[PDB]
């Protein structure tokens, strides 16, 4: 976690990863940055929420989708992302939703360092949630580090508050 942050999503356009015999020569590979706030208070509707992007390093060109997604006991919105922007490629008629892509960074792009940690509130990447998100719960989040970084908040089978960030490199 050494790299994090990388402020400037295009770094990443020239960052070489975990390549196999299956991998094509041609291909350059591409990025598959995800960062995702879930929050499911008790016994009520869980609402999900983040962004997948795809970093194709071969054409330098990166598109995905901003994804909402609430469920009982899913809505895509097509972005591209140009020079460290992310910008939507369908019309969007909500505000809140316009917005909330407009002011949306991953955690790569902010965050600051299996795995198991009991964190503060007066831990970094603790504040950095939870001003950028509405979160409810007032208690000081684990963190697990399996790449796949998570920050649990509350896990009761009741409620569930958790944010996930990944970054992961595949063939295109
Ligand atoms: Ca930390």
């Amino acid at each position: 976690l050494s790299m994090y942050p990388i402020k400037n999503l295009e770094d990443l356009y020239d960052k070489e990863g975990y390549r196999d015999d299956q991998f094509d020569k041609n291909d350059k590979g591409t990025w598959i940055i995800n960062s995702e706030m879930v929050i499911q208070p008790n016994n009520e509707d869980m609402v999900a929420k983040g962004m997948v992007l795809y970093m194709n390093r071969n054409t330098k060109t990166t598109n995905g989708y901003y994804y909402v997604d609430v469920t009982k006991d899913e809505k895509r919105y097509p972005v591209k992302m140009v020079d460290n922007k992310i910008i939507p490629t369908k019309e969007i008629k909500d505000e809140k939703i316009k917005k909330e892509i407009e002011n949306f960074k991953f955690f790569v792009q902010y965050g600051d360092f299996s795995a198991k940690y009991q964190l503060t509130n007066d831990d970094y990447n603790v504040k950095q949630l939870r001003k950028r998100y509405d979160i409810p719960t007032s208690k000081a989040p684990k963190l697990l580090l399996k790449k796949d970084i998570e920050f649990t908040f509350v896990e009761k089978k009741e409620e569930n508050i958790y944010f996930s960030d990944s970054l992961d490199y595949k063939k295109s």
